[PDB]
């Protein structure tokens, strides 16, 4: 359903002008512990790190499942999301995440 | 195991400052979508609405569950997390999410 997709982009949007406005006012760190569960936020912390190591190229994808504990499928989707994003993206992930050489 | 513990905290706050930035950066909206699966944008969309109707007062628990399709128990968690949240939170979200009247 269009409809449906329409309703389900419109609340999302919500959410993330909600969050931008809250980091504005310092309240986004007792805005993200209403809305996250702690599980969420632990995945986060850890997608945060597969994604530093696929753009650092220093860890092949099975030492990355044995050193941070995520499995070859979470792995996976994180590679196959990274490839698909904006150059743009990719180019600032590049900057923030990794040091200068 | 507090050093673990200490891990998780500072690999979260690496997130929350990433997104922080990406804001700044106008890069939010790839980011969230590098970050987070479908799934995930759906719950917190749904999240946000639960919350807003939670504090406008005019539908029971029951009823949300009906009108929205989210089981008692997601509500009850949202419920909860928001009976705990910081006062300062609490009101800055019915300045935000309610109309005024
Ligand atoms: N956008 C990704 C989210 C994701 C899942 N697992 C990950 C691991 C690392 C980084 C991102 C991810 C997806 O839809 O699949
Ligand atoms: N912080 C909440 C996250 C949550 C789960 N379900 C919700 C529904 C609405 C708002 C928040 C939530 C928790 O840990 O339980």
């Amino acid at each position: 359903s269009a409809a449906m997709a329409e309703q389900r982009h419109q609340e999302w949007l919500r959410f993330v002008d909600l969050l931008k406005n809250a980091y504005q006012n310092d309240l986004h760190l007792p805005l993200l512990n209403l809305m996250l569960t702690p599980d969420e936020r632990e995945a986060l912390g850890t997608r945060v790190r597969i994604i530093e190591e696929l753009l650092r190229g220093e860890m092949s994808q099975r030492e990355l499942k044995n050193e941070l504990g995520a499995g070859i499928a979470t792995i996976t989707r994180g590679s196959n999301s990274l490839k698909a994003a904006p150059v743009e993206l990719r180019q600032w992930l590049e900057e923030v995440l990794l040091k200068s050489d």
